[PDB]
């Protein structure tokens, strides 16, 4: 692409990583479009170029996050390895569990809301595409014999379970200390994934 | 009689719990638990001095409901029944099980009647330890894979709040709520989590 649109853009993730850090570490609310500016070096009115407000900020980062689970998907192979995408599917969904809890309550502060129609509407599009992408990657496992031949929302919602339970399990004030430098837990919760719903002989 | 005073007390003890489900916890008040039982205010207070000693009763008689279950006291109980048990009794009732996760903010982690919520403290410890004890006895049987306790029970944890969530989601509730089978899938993957391969 031509320099002035690259640099347009790397200007803009550096705002998005620099709010999603501050939104993290100090809590969504308290964080104000001045106080992302300071962070980043620049001054509020160059912030409102990128976007009109927070709630702006917030939904492209939503937005952001389902475009990383659309490429998971997409592989430039003629078969990929099912088993190793429904890994990379629970270690992207489990990996920063402080993000989804976040996304979690933006849920219902602007999507929910629609506080940005435009932006939710997209939203809402992408996220049906990414349904679409687990509920085939699910049945070419069952067609495959390596899923229960259940309705495939077996294994979607035994998923979303798993996952949503998990992130629970790292704001624990008693179990997060306990497992948050266990990369061995972690990797003990993508096996129990990946073979959740697996087919017995 | 003795006899007497518990009937009375487990309706209203019945009696609330199904107004809270209903109708939200902060909403009901005493006085509205009298009027559905029927025994007007007065005799609310000879079993329970408040609202709060209400929430953590149900609390107190939820683990002991646990604590039944792991006491079969058979020599060679089937610990596999038994794992399925646990898992069904975790997961039936979700609006329960949300309703208990306001509780323990309101009235557990405030400690808001201190000698019930000692107690419930006391009978949680019990059933951790019962089911730390069970997963023991599976990995000892080659059943579960060989790692430390904590780890099968913090699955067992996740797939149990998860599952909980999901019933409440506004989409997917319709759905589950009459699919007996998806009911008994999650259960079967409950069971079979953290299976050693053979």
């Amino acid at each position: 692409e031509p320099r002035k649109v690259r640099e347009f853009r790397r200007r803009e993730q550096e705002i998005l990583d620099t709010a999603l850090k501050l939104f993290l570490e100090q809590g969504e609310d308290s964080v104000t479009v001045e106080m992302i500016a300071d962070a980043v070096g620049i001054g509020k009115g160059t912030i409102y170029k990128h976007f009109k407000s927070k709630a702006e900020i917030y939904l492209r980062l939503m937005l952001d996050y389902e475009r990383d689970l659309a490429a998971l998907f997409h592989s430039e192979d003629v078969a990929r390895d099912k088993e190793a995408l429904s890994r990379a599917y629970f270690e992207f969904r489990m990996r920063d569990p402080q993000r989804y809890r976040l996304f979690d309550r933006l849920e219902e502060k602007v999507v929910k809301t629609s506080q940005v129609p435009e932006m939710v509407e997209e939203l809402h599009k992408i996220r049906a595409s990414n349904f679409e992408r687990l509920t085939q990657l699910i049945k070419e496992r069952i067609a495959d014999g390596k899923l229960e031949n259940v309705p495939p929302y077996f294994h979607y919602c035994a998923a979303w379970a798993l996952v949503h339970g998990a992130v629970a399990l790292y704001h624990s004030p008693f179990w997060r200390e306990v497992l948050e430098d266990q990369e061995g837990f972690f990797h003990f919760l993508m096996d129990i994934g990946v073979r959740m719903g697996n087919k017995r002989k």
